[PDB]
Parts: C-alpha cells; structure tokens; sequence
C-alpha cells in the first residue's frame, strides 16, 4: 500500500530544507576569520548584539580580510538559543557598485523560453543565492518537491561567459538528509560576477 | 505494526513548521486596512518596494487605523514571487522605543511535577507583544532544550499557559497538528492576533506529558 517511497522521502527532505527565509544582509563587517569560519557582525541591522557564523571549506576565508565589508546570503541550517545565525558560505565582497534569463524544459520539451524568474541586485553573488531563488521559483510554480507532483529528477545549468556550463542536481538529497547535509555543498562559497553570467537552463523530468 | 507512529508524524510536522526565520520589523506604517488584512510597509528596511500582508480574523483591523505605526512579528506561511511577506496576525501597536528589557519567568512542569523555574529563556523587547511571538520563541527554546518535537523524546502532550493579571491564564496546545498539517494550517490560529501587555504579564507555565 505504498509506491515510490524513497523519491517521495527525498523530495520531502528537500521541501523542508528550502522553504525558509534566508539570512540576507549587505555591507557587514567581518569581525574575525579562522581557518574555516567567517564571523560577521550584523548588530546594526538587528539593533542588538548579533552575528553570522558562516562555515566554509579550506582556504576560502584566505581571500578575505578582517574588517572588510561583505554581503551575506545564506540559508540557516540550524537554530539555537544564541543571537547567531549559522550558514555555509554565502559571503561576497561589497563592491563599489552594488538581467538573469534562462529556459526551462520538462521531459525534453521547452516550456519556458528566456524567462526572468528571479532577481539579484548584486554585481557579485553566490551560486547559493541563485540556486535558492531558482528552487523557490520551482517550488512555487511547479511544486517540484511536493510528494504528489510528477517531478522526480532535475538539473540547474549555469552558463558563464568564457567557461563551460556548470550543472547542479536539483534533487540532491537522501531520505535521511538534514538541512545541514543538503546545504553543506555551499561551503565552497562558489561565486559569480553578474557581468559574466550568460543564462541558465532548468531541466525537469517525470521519468 | 506501531501504536505511537501518529504522535511521531505529528511531532515531525511541528518540528518542521517551527524551524523557521520569523518576519520581524518594528515601527512600520499601516498603508491600508481591509476587513481581514493589514498591508504594512517595510520598504525602508528592504530598500525597495516591499510589504507585509497580515491576514487576521474579523473585528481585528477595526482596532487599528491607516498610517498608524505597528511592529511585526509573524511566521510566514507561504512564499510567492512577489515582494510581500504573508503572515497571520503578528501586529501590535508601536508605542515607545520598543526596547523594553523586562524579565520573563516561567515554570516548567513534566508529568505534573515542577522541574525548574526558567529565567528569561526567551527575550521580548516590545512592551506590547503577540502570543504568536511568545509561542514561537518558547517552542524554539523547548525544541533546542527539551527536544519536545523529536520523535525519540517521551513528550507526546503539552500545554503552554500565559498568566496575566486578572486571573487570565491563556492556554495553548503545544502538539497542535496532524501528520498532514502544513505551516498555513498550523499558523492559522495566529489570525486572532492575541496580544499581551508586558506590564500585565505575570509568568508562564510549560506542561509536558509523557502519558
Ligand atoms: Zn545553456
Ligand atoms: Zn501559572
């Protein structure tokens, strides 16, 4: 009296994970840097003692410096009793500065052509912010993670001017994956320059 | 095969429902009022046209007026492509510098026996606040500390009571969901916009049961 139990469990974990408000703040001071952590102050926003602890993979914090100003866009993977938000990556430098189009295919047939599904005002953003916004767009529009939707496979391709495509699995989780397991991939703090962005291709399958 | 498998699924829905970042903004202007919604501007915070749509029960908006300043603390129940946050209730009059440092004290009882007296397990700045804000914060506290929504915790029944001067004991079920409940179903109770004056607040009790 049950079918496609796993894929349904996988989608459940994903649905739980991405239905969240992101930690989004601009022009924040890096109070301290360790080998794998950014300690960022957002007290001015919170009007209270408040910080963001972003954990990343080796040698990422080495590209930044204490007291540098950065923008944050990360998904919290855990909640505590402290005034601290815990995320992976999502840190980009605040530039002097401070048009996303693509297509969507379902089982080989292009449904959307040159759509502008999301918006990013940063000239430099993390794939984490992009990935998040596309998934929310897909969850909102096609309920890709709802157990009763026919979508069971998917890819998000990102084309960058003067470089090969980059593909990301949209159903990247197991039945026992927590938010932390699913967001761990963002520890690479992968970043993109808006000017270098060409377009994206969303591929969804029901089979 | 099982007999307690339901309370496990119910706890899972609640755990997921309440592991969320709230919509928290102070001193915002009520741009428009309808019979059942508040349209509050938070554009100055977002640095772009952005608003909060708070849906409430009848006879609630008649308590406020357009252009009145309010504070917002609500749990989003749905997301859309629009720059609007959708919440139930969570609206209180914005009075002073909404920066009060009052002490919140409560009694934690398990199976009818007091286990501890909680001192400021949660903090609330505003002098006037919604039970929604209190409920959310206390549930998070209970989740992090006693794992009340973990399938392997013995707690399967619970009540949160808020004591206010005048013998008013507000009481809410802490396990209010089915295995199918969505955030919208769970948060809908907040449409009553129940509010409390910090100066009327006595204390709170947490009754957890294992049977
Ligand atoms: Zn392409
Ligand atoms: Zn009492």
């Amino acid at each position: 009296k049950s079918d496609s139990e796993n894929i349904k469990d996988v989608k459940l974990q994903l649905n739980y994970a991405y239905e969240i408000i992101p930690v989004d703040y601009t022009n924040c001071n890096i109070d301290y840097l360790t080998t794998h952590d950014f300690y960022i102050d957002i007290s001015s926003y919170k009007k209270k003692n408040f910080s963001v602890d972003s954990e990343v993979e080796s040698y990422i914090t080495t590209k930044f410096t204490k007291n540098q100003k950065v923008n944050i866009f990360g998904l919290p993977y855990i909640f505590t009793r402290y005034d601290v938000y815990y995320i992976y990556g999502g840190v980009t430098p605040s530039v002097n500065s401070n048009k996303i189009v693509g297509n969507l295919l379902i089982d080989g047939v292009q449904q959307k052509t040159l759509i502008n599904p999301i918006k990013i005002d940063k000239p430099i953003f993390t794939i984490q912010e992009f990935d998040f916004k596309i998934r929310q767009y897909l969850m909102q529009t096609y309920k890709i993670y709802d157990p009763n939707s026919p979508y069971i496979k998917g890819q998000l391709e990102i084309a960058i001017n003067g470089n090969k495509h980059e593909s990301f699995n949209l159903y990247d989780a197991t039945s026992s994956s927590t938010r932390s397991d699913i967001f761990k991939k963002y520890k690479d703090n992968k970043t993109i320059n808006m000017k270098d962005f060409s377009h994206f291709d969303i591929y969804l399958w029901t089979k």
